[PDB]
């Protein structure tokens, strides 16, 4: 039967437990969190050779009929020859909004954000980061991203949970109303454009001229907030558990800020808050890394044991945010690889930095309240997050 992804150890420890699988073989069967049937990949090589292949599909082997394509069309569900397509479209709009000119409006969310922080302790003088800095910062970053208005941050902070849970007794009723919203939206924008990423989605053309369906816009928008939100507000959240919990990379970064785009790196490599990738699955027999796998098979990728892997990186269990060279390319699958490699990269990377740099400004004497963080964390199968990260201020 095989390790199971709910298998406890694996929930706890991910790191040893896929690494074990790692160093027992390069494909080990195993089960799904459905109990579904999985090869589990787990090598850095491996790994990327799988995302490359056209071989390995995303698509298998109570919601009502006119509302189902919001959901199965988002690109993530998408393969060729459909995928290629829709990524064009979203990325020509991601160019010209020019990602790396948000960095200021990221730094006054974040900014506004930590100036409120110490109104947020609780009675024993400790405050939440993820509740009241990370989820805060990456939901607004999304929301202004794409032009959402400020005063629906918060409608938009539940549809996002709406659409995490999947409630049918919840969806019913939001998920038409959140769909209605979009679409009024794009409306507007229409006729009004702006500067925000919806005017640059509506306005986007491929080659041949041809442009976003609405429905699709309206499914992009979704897409972004679900990938993006929880995502990045972990990846925020970890790395600064990672570097409290090793004082001397922090001191490092309080020094040497200039340090940050290679610290983020490493940050990713060694706690991004995605340990999954999508499931694959094989078109037909093939041999990958000696073994068989049938047509219809399912693969379950492994992002964060291939993070790990010592036939890649030497002493992989160090957290050190010097291993990143000045100018290196990026050396880690923390955001996938190949035609799905995660199309908000340089946001959450632009994120994490900002939001490291201001908080490592503003408090420069930050700490962990009293405890070894991980009490916090998370038993998800394929994601690693803290349910919160109790900090001191100031001493
Ligand atoms: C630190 C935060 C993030 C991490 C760790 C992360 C991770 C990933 C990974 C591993 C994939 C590939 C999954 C696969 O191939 O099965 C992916 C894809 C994707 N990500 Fe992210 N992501 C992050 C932030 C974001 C943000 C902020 C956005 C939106 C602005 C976003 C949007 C997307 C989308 C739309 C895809 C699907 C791309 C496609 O199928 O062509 N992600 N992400």
């Amino acid at each position: 039967a095989g390790p199971h992804m709910m298998d406890p150890d694996l929930l706890a420890d991910p790191f040893t437990g896929y690494g074990r699988l790692r160093e027992r073989g390069p494909v080990v069967r195993g089960r799904f969190v459905d109990g579904t049937p999985v090869w589990f990949v787990t090598r850095y090589d491996d790994v990327r050779a799988v995302l490359r292949d056209p071989r390995f599909v995303n698509t298998p082997s109570n919601v009502p009929e006119p509302l189902r394509v919001y959901l199965l069309g988002s690109i993530l569900d998408s393969d060729p020859p459909d995928h290629p397509r829709l990524r064009r479209l979203v990325t020509r709009a991601f160019a010209a909004r020019r990602i790396l000119g948000l960095r200021p409006g990221i730094e006054r969310i974040a900014d506004r954000l930590l100036a409120e922080l110490p109104r947020r302790e609780e009675e024993d003088g400790t405050v939440d980061l993820l509740e009241h800095f990370a989820y805060p910062l990456s939901i607004t970053v999304i929301c202004e991203l794409v032009g959402i208005p400020a005063t629906d941050l918060e409608r938009w902070r539940e549809w996002g949970g709406d659409l995490v849970s999947m409630r049918p007794e919840r969806l019913r009723h939001s998920f038409p109303v959140m769909i209605d919203y979009c679409h009024r939206l794009i409306e507007q924008r229409r006729a009004a454009l702006t500067d925000d990423l919806l005017s640059e989605l509506i306005r986007a053309q491929d080659d041949d001229g041809g442009r976003l369906s609405d429905i699709e816009t309206v499914t992009m928008i979704l897409t972004l907030v679900l990938a993006g939100h929880e995502t990045s507000a972990h990846l925020i959240g970890n790395g600064t558990a990672a570097l409290l919990t090793h004082p001397g990379q922090w001191a490092l970064l309080r020094k040497d800020p200039a340090l940050l785009p290679r610290a983020v790196h490493e940050l990713m490599r060694w706690c991004g808050s995605v340990h999954v990738a999508r499931l694959r699955y094989a078109t037909e027999d093939l041999e990958l890394a000696g073994t068989p796998v049938a047509r219809g098979d399912a693969v379950q990728l492994v992002l964060v044991s291939a993070n790990f892997d010592p036939r890649h990186y030497s002493d992989p269990d160090r957290l050190d945010i010097t291993r990143h060279q000045e100018g290196q390319a990026e050396n880690h699958v923390g955001f996938g690889h190949g035609i799905h490699y995660c199309l908000g990269a340089t946001l959450a990377r632009q994120e994490g930095e900002v939001a490291l740099a201001r908080l490592l400004e503003t408090y420069p004497d930050l700490a962990l309240a009293d405890g070894d963080p991980e009490v916090r964390r998370a038993r998800l199968p394929g994601s690693w997050r803290l349910d919160a990260l109790r900090l001191r201020l100031r001493p």
